[PDB]
Formats: structure tokens, C-alpha cells, sequence
């Protein structure tokens, strides 16, 4: 498919079919999409949105978060699983406090200082608050990716992984970048699924190679 007709598709879908009301996506800062990008690395969105409103009301600020006691933050976490996020989250509150003076930075490479903030971590931030020209590459996006361009091979390889940031770079647009990272992820975690995914719902149906040869089960590649 070629790249502006794929963003083209993807944006004219969200605009009719996606996710806008979820509480990160209401007055947006880079405080608000960090945190729940580092809530929703390894857990369900259901699950994640009473913990997202909980840790707003304690924690209105950055510096609020930098200032509480590690105990507080952990017992707010329970239930969340995978702890090393919310150690890591508590280091880079105060990196922010101490390096940036309470202000989350603007910068890819400050944004990716942060502990437990890695390459797509930091474009998440930067695109979905601020408007900035980056990409993403997450489980749903690489899904997405890798059967509508047919790429084969694990992508714990780093030729592939290559590839794959590539590609993505190449579709996602300057214009609507807020919109259309948003749209690939709620494509990955609804509709291309891990198992039987919903072409007929899917807005690259018409020029996907894997819904072409029904051959959706090979790719992305699985480690040998
Ligand atoms: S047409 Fe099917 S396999 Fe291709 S990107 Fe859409 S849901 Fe995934």
C-alpha cells in the first residue's frame, strides 16, 4: 500500500470509530500520557483507568509524585503487577523535579533519559501531548505493521526490528499525528488481533497482503 493512502485511511477511520473519551486524552499534558503510557505497557485499559484517576487526584503535579515517600507509590500501585515500572516511575518524577524544574522536558532526547522511557515510549509522549513528528512501535503497531507489509522474521533480530521502525516512520503523517498514533494502537488491541483478527472491520483490508493470502498467522515472526 502507499503511504499516504494508508495514513489517509487510518485518519478518515478514527475520525467515525475511535477512542477520544478515555481521562489521558482529556486536557492533555506530558505528565498525563506518561503515566498512562507506563500503566498500559503490561496491563488492560479496563483495568488501568481507576488507578490513572487515583494517582491524578494524590498527584496533581510532577513534583507532587517526586516529593511523596517510594512506600506510598508502591502501595498505590498494588494490583498493577511488573513493580520495576513504578520504581522507575518514581525515579523519573524526580529526574524531571531535579534536571527540569518541575516541567516535563520537550525534547526525544530528555524524554528518553528517563528511566523506564524507551524509544516509542518517549515519541508516545511527544506526538499524543504536544503535536511533535514521531512514531511509535508497540506490540499493536508492529502487528498492524508487519501483516498489511508482509514482514517476516522475529523482531528481537535488529534487522528487522529496523524494518519495522522504517515502516513506521513512513506512514505515520506530520498533520493528525495525535490521531493517527492513537488510531494504530486502538487497531492492534481491537480489531488486528493476536488470533482471527476482524479484517471485514479493518480500514487496510483493501490493500493488506496478510488479509490478501489469508496468511495473517505469519507475521510478525515468533522467535526460532
Ligand atoms: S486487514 Fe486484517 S491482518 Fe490486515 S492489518 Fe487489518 S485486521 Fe490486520
Amino acid at each position: 500500500m502507499q503511504a499516504s493512502q494508508f495514513s489517509a485511511q487510518v485518519l478518515d477511520w478514527y475520525d467515525k470509530y475511535g477512542r477520544k473519551t478515555l481521562p489521558w486524552q482529556i486536557d492533555k499534558t506530558p505528565y498525563k500520557v506518561w503515566l498512562s503510557e507506563v500503566m498500559l505497557q503490561q496491563t488492560q485499559v479496563a483495568t488501568v483507568i481507576p488507578y490513572f484517576e487515583r494517582f491524578m487526584a494524590r498527584f496533581p503535579t510532577v513534583t507532587d509524585l517526586a516529593n511523596a515517600p517510594l512506600d506510598e507509590v508502591l502501595h498505590l500501585w498494588t494490583g498493577l503487577g511488573y513493580y520495576a515500572r513504578a520504581r522507575n516511575l518514581h525515579k523519573a518524577a524526580q529526574q524531571v523535579a531535579t534536571l527540569h524544574g518541575g516541567k516535563f522536558p520537550e525534547t526525544f532526547e530528555e524524554v528518553a533519559a528517563l528511566p523506564g522511557v524507551g524509544r516509542s515510549t518517549a515519541g508516545a509522549i511527544l506526538s499524543l501531548s504536544l503535536g511533535k513528528h514521531f512514531p511509535i512501535l508497540d506490540g499493536n503497531v508492529k502487528r498492524v505493521l508487519a501483516r498489511c507489509y508482509a514482514v517476516s522474521g522475529w523482531p528481537g533480530k535488529k534487522e528487522v526490528e529496523n524494518k519495522l521502525w522504517s515502516l513506521s516512520e513512513q506512514v505515520t503523517p506530520a498533520v493528525g499525528v495525535e490521531r493517527f498514533n492513537q488510531a494504530m494502537m486502538d487497531l492492534g488491541a481491537m480489531i488486528c488481533t493476536r488470533s482471527k483478527p476482524k479484517c471485514s472491520l479493518c480500514p487496510l483490508q483493501n490493500g493488506c497482503i496478510a488479509a490478501a493470502n489469508n496468511s495473517w498467522a505469519l507475521y510478525p515472526g515468533k522467535k526460532p
